[PDB]
């Protein structure tokens, strides 16, 4: 049959590319060729347009898996050829070693950190049926796509999909369909040494339906009747249960051997003799097959095609809706949303970061509908919550509909960063956020990183940034936590000062299409400085006070920039002329010109950091440090500031004592470097 | 009854403590105390002394809740006081507001990050039983304990929880009896908004046996019965749900309000006068209650007095394990241990320091039994099991024994993290290791920093270390992670150039009494060092390669190493005279002496560091620094490194250009500093 010779070219495929590659696994792809056959039959996609919003998506969560996934790309003619399968795992190829979104074309996230596709899923679902129950209509449905993903052992062993999985089944996510292989190995060798829970029973437990497939090595008819079944379902989540073989087909089949490493040539040899290809030819693709798969692709391009003329006759019903959906699927913001952020003085009243947070996004939200977000279980602590906005629940519970546009993640950080950049994946502008403790973002540094990677643009609402938050004590404080983040590659990290700074945080945030953001944000109250305004900040660092005869300038973030203001007035009576630079996020300051950053921290002055956390990455603007590298403590939030010394008169001295270093030294900016 | 009025008098102190601070959390304390009062009455513990390595360990995972845990070691007669209380969450107490196993006597672990206690409970359980297996004898029970732990919502929220509880059922730790606060409350309000799966039948999916207690705001006598229950169970660990009301008593119980503030003080009035308590009055403790606590202390101190003549009769028929036995209990080593750690010379070969760890691990595991350690799904990559070694596992499963050494964690870094955290908090001098890629370590962070601030000489064997691992890509290439945990107060992370260097990271690893480590390993082949040795790199940085007439130094790290003595070659044809430094733990570095330091990085010279991740903490050591600050990439690892001129002749530029740079100006080292 045509659909044999498929699976067999599929497994084929992955084979050779892992074999040209003398790199990669072969094992999971052998195994998981029927059903990823049978899905791909019954997903709705256009390899020619990878951005039509009422796709189907696919997920590899097991993503060391790829030869199957770059595999199915190939063989429906996305922009991925066999020269390229022939690639795999080759420096600069449209084949990585694990699926990149950025990089390859088809691949909807990142994966190959375990666990985080099927939250990814998650993610996509959720944002399938928020957009949903947004734009659909009698005779409309703009949104009806599926969320299909492949799992493994390991995703099931990893804490972050129990997490996203729980709360999947809480959201009653029935366009979510999730495929376990089930092949009883992982790297250590059988599941027996350290997975021997019953998996079906917990997926039970979450509200989950359950499909199994007994034989998903060859009944692809039981594979499609499980996808049937799955969407009569619409008010769970389906787990299929694939039972399959590792490495099915190979001699090495069954065994922990066949996951990792190439196959030997003498067995690659066999799999094509008992499945009628020629021994002596590698990345064969039979005709029949593309020609079959094509045969597929026409139909689901009729069906996009039909799907743009419902768009524009929605359009025509429903003129508002259908400018709006317009808008976002274009990728553009409206029209001077900006326009909403709020504006504060210096005669305005000191208020804490994490409530100007609140008040921008009560005045954002109403503006941008495609803003969505929620909290780790502390919405009224981050206070990440529009007054008069509903939770995005399924109806059925009473408690907030899929229409909704707040999230209650509960005590999963994990999976809240991993359901955002599944979120972000779907499209449609759509700009998410997720609150918690700066802390306890670190419990995400999994996914945190991934959106990084691939290049999605969240924004985390991360409170209580420091030992500002007081009595909770050292397990609650950062210390090494900006210096972690900023560290990653591509993460703004802001950490504003006051109300101007905070609107420039959110503004980048809201507007950044490629680059995620942490927003580093006060328990307690801080002044509204004098020299802030969202102009200004939204340069990443700037001069807020200008001192032309500067014996030193002190560089700053958040709640210690009014530390430095006050610090400068202590140093005037000393005799010592201080500027103050506030650095709200290094990132966007780093993305200036040359010139724009020297005129921030020129040449010529001795520059000193103050920031309550790390000296970490701060060599990289000034000559001296003063930070925290030791853990914090439990006490009232003023008292340990001084037990540490940040406060004006300990600010002050360091800023004499690092005039007096300096003095008789040529001093040049940090800014400058030998290479 | 004096049961009524202990509990009565367990949940005043505790709100009277949060009234004192104005902070904190009397929820949990209410709702709690009748069980911590049944489970405390049937625990074995000396108050004198908190290290008896037979007692029944106490572990509060809803950390917030610690006003109830520091009662009862008040009520007990701990070395904590009433005192003490009256100065919950003041600065410099013994009773911070979430607890310290530095800090508090009878807190044996670090909580308040939620999830991690009950991770610590199973690491604590495992432990003793590898502990029983490795000791007991007939007629000598020398451990026999059991392990307590109380969690709530949140911690059942956390993924981290679900893997060590997938993995403690897998293991059938029937000493380990988990009590879950079934109140239906956490921050966010009713648990019907974020966590509606059936928590029963998830721990039924483990292997976990079950309790009900469906009123465990009275019913000591089912909490009682349902330990005994628990007790008979010996193939698995036990989840008792405690339904609760959250604030038991107050006029706010069964509301969000009283998780996480104090409660008005006209509500404290009705609480003490209804419970037959004096409004007027705070931190009472009535004789009777510790007359009664006092008669089940004098008890355990007869427990305790007969198993220390158990232990000296041990001693007496056992003489060979009863001495290392002793030895353990007094935290040392067995003398000269050290002496099996391999050495190499310049005349060996390249060997990848993945498989130095593992030989290293081949030699120490049998001459120092207290080394126990795994694997996060990782075995056969990390290298990190000693060939005839026998794997934990119950004997049931016919995969082990109790009495085994390596541990098959499956892929659950953060759970590993945790229980390791446990397993060094048993004590008996344990010194246990987890074995993952580097990049995933980052999954476990939340435990990671945990064992920093509560002083585990706990050890990651991190392997993989970055681009060097080649086609894997850049979802697993480490960029951000050394800078992150480097930034962390007391963490070592080592980052060995080869053999020698790798039995020195071992050294410092297991002679550890306050600080984990990781050491970041390779993928790929390094060369033996000429100067290496383990005396010179047990100094955490030192002189490789002293050049009295130094234009410049490099110092490096790992696989950076042999590629600075390779770029000095080149620029001694360019006519450039380098020294090397190897810097492979930049702590025990830091806490040389200041002459010692100067020594390896000396004034009047330029420093150039060189270390194929974040440059950031490197401004420490160095003037310029060549590091990777983007994402890596997917290809064969050579080509990766000349992709991004990490060559001899890309170090030999950026050199020149350094000596280049600082030509005409005077330098000082990097050590130095302003203040
Ligand atoms: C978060 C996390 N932890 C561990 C891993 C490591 N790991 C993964 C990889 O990294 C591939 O993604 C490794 O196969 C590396 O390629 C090995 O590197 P070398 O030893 O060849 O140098 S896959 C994996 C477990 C697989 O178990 P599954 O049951 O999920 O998959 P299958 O049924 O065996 O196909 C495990 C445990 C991961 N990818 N993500
Ligand atoms: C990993 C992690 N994530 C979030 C939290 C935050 N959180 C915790 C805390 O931090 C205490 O430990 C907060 O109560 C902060 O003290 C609040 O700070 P402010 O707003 O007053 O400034 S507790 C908690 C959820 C509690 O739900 P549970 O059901 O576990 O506990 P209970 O039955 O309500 O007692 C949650 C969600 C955590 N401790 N650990
Ligand atoms: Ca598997
Ligand atoms: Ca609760």
């Amino acid at each position: 049959s045509v659909d044999q010779k498929a699976i067999s070219t599929i497994r084929l495929l992955a084979v050779d590319a892992v074999a040209a590659a003398n790199s990669g696994h072969p094992g999971a792809p052998l195994g998981l060729a029927p059903a990823a056959h049978a899905v791909f039959k019954k997903m709705r996609f256009n390899p020619k347009d990878t951005k039509w919003i009422n796709r189907d998506r696919f997920v590899l969560s097991n993503g060391h898996a790829c030869a199957l996934l770059y595999s199915m790309l190939v063989l429906y003619g996305y922009d991925l050829t066999v020269e390229d399968l022939k690639k795999f795992r080759q420096l600069g190829s449209k084949t990585p070693g694990h699926p990149e979104n950025t990089d390859v074309p088809g691949a909807e996230v990142t994966t190959g950190p375990l666990g985080q596709g099927i939250c990814n899923g998650v993610g996509i679902a959720l944002a399938q049926a928020q957009f949903a129950a947004t734009y659909n209509k009698p005779d409309f449905p703009i949104s009806d796509s599926y969320t299909y993903v492949f799992l493994g052992d390991g995703c099931l062993m990893e804490g972050v999909s129990s997490e996203a999985s729980s709360l999947a089944g809480h959201l009653q996510l029935g366009n979510l369909i999730a495929f376990w292989d089930d092949n009883k190995i992982s790297i250590d060798g059988s599941t027996e040494v350290a997975f021997t829970e019953d998996v079906i029973a917990r997926y039970k437990s979450y509200g989950w339906h359950i499909v199994e497939v007994s034989d998903a090595d060859t009944d692809i008819t039981a594979i499609a009747a499980a996808i049937d079944e799955a969407k009569k379902v619409t008010n769970k989540p389906t787990l299929v249960r694939l039972t399959t073989t590792i490495g099915f087909g190979s001699l090495a089949q069954g065994t922990h051997g066949v996951h990792g490493a190439p196959l030997k040539a003498d067995d690659i040899k066999q799999l094509k003799t008992k499945w009628g290809f020629n021994p002596e030819e590698s990345f064969a693709v039979p005709a029949e097959v593309t020609a079959s798969y094509n045969e597929h692709v026409a139909e689901n391009q009729k069906i996009q095609q039909q799907w743009n003329e419902l768009f524009a006759a929605y359009k025509q019903k429903y003129p508002e809706l259908g400018a709006e959906l317009q808008r976002r699927l274009d990728g553009k913001l409206p029209e001077n949303w900006d326009k909403a952020l709020p504006v504060y003085t210096p005669a305005d009243a000191a208020v804490a970061t994490r409530k100007l947070s609140e008040i921008v996004l009560s005045k954002i939200i109403p503006e941008v509908p495609e803003i969505i977000g929620g909290s780790a279980d502390l919405t009224p602590s981050n206070l990440t919550k529009a007054k008069g906005t509903v939770d995005f629940q399924p109806a059925a519970t009473g408690l907030g509909d899929y229409s909704g546009r707040y999230i209650r993640y509960g005590v999963r950080e994990h999976a809240m960063g991993a359901i955002m950049n599944g979120i972000a994946a779907f499209g449609a502008n759509y700009k998410n956020y997720g609150g918690t403790f700066l802390n306890f973002v670190s419990y995400a540094a999994g996914a945190v990183r991934l959106s990084a990677l691939s290049e999605f643009p969240i924004t985390w609402v991360a409170t209580h940034d420091s030992i500002g938050l007081g009595e909770d004590g050292p397990t609650h404080q950062p210390i090494e936590t900006l210096a972690h983040f900023r560290a990653t590659p591509n993460i703004s990290v802001w950490r504003p000062a006051d109300g101007n700074e905070t609107s420039a945080a959110y503004k980048s945030a809201i507007e950044s299409t490629h680059t995620p953001h942490i927003l580093a944000l006060t328990r307690q109250n801080l002044p509204q400085l004098e020299g802030s305004s969202i102009e200004k900040a939204s340069k990443g660092g700037y001069t807020l006070v200008q001192q032309d005869k500067a014996d030193i300038i002190i560089v700053a973030t958040g709640s210690e920039v009014s530390l430095a203001v006050d610090a400068l007035k202590v140093l005037e009576g000393q005799g010592i002329k201080a500027g103050v630079v506030s650095l709200p996020d290094q990132l966007t300051f780093d993305k200036q010109s040359e010139e724009y950053k020297l005129s921030v921290l020129p040449d010529g002055v001795p520059i000193l950091s103050v920031e309550v956390m790390s000296t970490f990455g701060w060599s990289k603007y000034s000559h001296q440090q003063f930070g925290l590298n030791r853990f914090g403590a439990s006490g009232k939030a003023p008292e340990i500031f001084k037990l540490f010394e940040f406060t004006p008169e300990g600010v002050a001295e360091r800023a004499a004592k690092t005039v007096a270093f300096y003095k008789g030294k040529d001093v040049v900016s940090p800014l400058r470097s030998a290479f």
